[PDB]
Formats: C-alpha cells, sequence, structure tokens
RNA sequence: CAUGGUUGUCGUCAGCUCGUGUCGUGAGAUGUUGGGUUAAGUCCCGCAACGAGCGCAACCCUUAAGCUUAGUUGCCAUCA
C-alpha cells in the first residue's frame, strides 16, 4: 500500500508546476516551492494514496472494474501496461464524448469491433468489392485504436482511474453526471474537489505516472 | 385558392434532416465547426460528440478499343 518516499522523490513525483499555473485549492496539498514550483509534499501524497488503494481492493473483491484514461502521451503506455496486467479496461486515445452517457450508440460502435473480427472468419471479407476490401478494414482500425481497450466492457466501470483530471476533463464530466467515484493523479492548476479519490503527484514524470499506476494496479492484484 | 395524379421551377445546386448523447432557463446549439482537399457536408486528419437517413457518387443504358460464338438476309482475302 504505502510507497517509500524516496521511490517519489527519485520518480519526480515531489514535481509539481509553475507558480504561474496553479490552483488555489492545491494549496492544502503544496509544501513549499524550489525554483518556482510547487513542490507537491510527498508525506501527504503518500497518505492520500493509501486511501484510494483500500477503496480499490474494495472494488475489485466486489467485482468491479476501473475504467483507466490518460490519454495523455506520457500516460499512454503506463495506462495500458497497468491495466492489462489487472484485467481492467484502459483509454489510450481520443476520450469519446459520450462513451458512458450515450452507451446506447456507443454499445453498437463496441460490439462492431467483434463483429468486424466475424466476418473475416465468416467469409464475407474473401468475397468483397475491391474498394469494400479496404473501407471495411479502415472501420475496423478507427474503432481499434479508440476501443481496442474496452471492447470487453459491457456495463458502466464501478469505478474509473483518471491520470490527468485537467487534460481529459470530458471523462470527469460523464463520470460525475452517473456517479462514478474517480481517483485521480492530480500535480497542479487541477481540480481537487472534481474527484473523489485524489493522488498528489507529479502528472508528466513519465516513470512517476507508472510507478503511481502500478501501485493502484497492486491495489486490484491484491483484491481478486 | 378543397383535391388525388402528373409536370415546370430554383437545380443535378449540394445541401436537407433524424436518433442517442452533451451545452444552454429558453428559443436554440453540437454533430453539419476547425486544418487541409474535391465536381460534390467528396474524402482524410482532429474535434462532446457517437451513429444514421434523403441527397452526391457509384449501380443502369449508349459510345471509344479489344477477345470467344455465329455465318444470313451481312461480308468478299487468297481464286475462276
Amino acid at each position: 500500500a504505502v510507497i517509500s518516499m524516496k521511490q517519489l522523490l527519485e520518480a519526480g513525483v515531489h514535481f509539481g508546476h509553475q507558480t504561474r499555473r496553479w490552483n488555489p485549492k492545491m494549496k492544502k496539498y503544496i509544501f513549499t516551492e524550489r525554483n518556482g514550483i510547487y513542490i507537491i509534499d510527498l508525506q501527504k501524497t503518500v497518505k492520500k494514496v493509501d486511501e484510494a488503494y483500500n477503496f480499490l481492493k474494495q472494488v475489485s473483491e466486489d467485482g468491479g472494474q476501473v475504467l483507466f484514461v490518460g490519454t495523455k502521451k506520457q500516460a499512454q503506455e503506463s495506462v495500458k501496461s497497468e491495466a492489462e496486467r489487472a484485467g481492467q479496461f484502459y483509454i489510450n486515445q481520443r476520450w469519446l464524448g459520450g462513451l458512458l452517457t450515450n452507451y446506447k450508440t456507443i454499445s453498437k460502435r463496441i460490439k462492431r469491433i467483434s463483429e468486424i473480427e466475424k466476418m473475416e472468419e465468416d467469409g464475407l471479407f474473401e468475397v468483397l468489392p475491391k474498394k469494400e476490401v479496404v473501407e471495411l478494414k479502415k472501420e475496423y482500425d478507427r474503432l481499434i485504436k479508440f476501443l481496442g481497450g474496452i471492447r470487453d466492457m459491457k456495463s458502466m466501470p464501478q469505478a474509473l482511474f483518471v491520470v490527468d483530471p485537467r487534460k481529459e476533463r470530458n471523462a470527469i464530466a460523464e463520470a460525475r453526471k452517473l456517479n462514478i467515484p474517480i481517483v485521480g493523479i492530480v500535480d497542479t492548476n487541477c481540480d481537487p474537489d472534481e474527484i473523489d479519490y485524489v493522488i498528489p503527484a507529479n502528472d508528466d514524470a513519465i516513470r512517476a505516472v507508472k510507478l503511481l499506476t502500478a501501485k493502484m494496479a497492486d491495489a486490484i492484484l491484491e483484491g481478486q
């Protein structure tokens, strides 16, 4: 559950953002400033972390899944790797506006993937007009790009893991509309009230994203 | 100038809309905007939009060249 402090300042977790870009609601979680950068208090960080850790093992033991998001490029592979580690579902590309609120139309497109995998094996990708061969292939690749990691999600996820709340604000709006708890990693200049389980950690360092989402992946691993 | 049916017209112009979702107290908006491109909301990239339908293509006829079948009532090369 707890992460050693040195594992954080080695991962750049203490790093925040410039004083220029600062949300004054982070003043509770900020510990002084270095080189004009608001250094996050690692103690507070760890504390908050080991509390979304117990909530997440609760979700995995109940049977719920966590929708990993983090379309940000620095979080892209970190989200993908640790979600499949836990058998959860991840988002790595453009968050489809209304994939949770408008699941009615998204459900057909999600099942379109498994449907598109079907015509290949039932033989109508073998008999096809020349342009339709690539046309239906193009429809596949678009869908794999977005609904690649959530193709097995059937209903609304019982939990959602946001890497950067400010970046993927479109996902948080859907979650709050359907009462979906969010575990989020806030660096600075982010709203700590738009999410419920707050991780005060750096959001740009490549290893910092990996280290915290792995512990959150460890949370599910100790629940299933 | 009660109408069915049929027709011109803008104009073969490329637009016209819908479902679910989202924003807006509301009329309304989005998608149908932006970066390019096309004869074409034609197509791509992105984007609170995700998908559709009537539209535009294509599909259908004729034409332009070729190959099989066919030899009359078509044709006339090898020959009289």
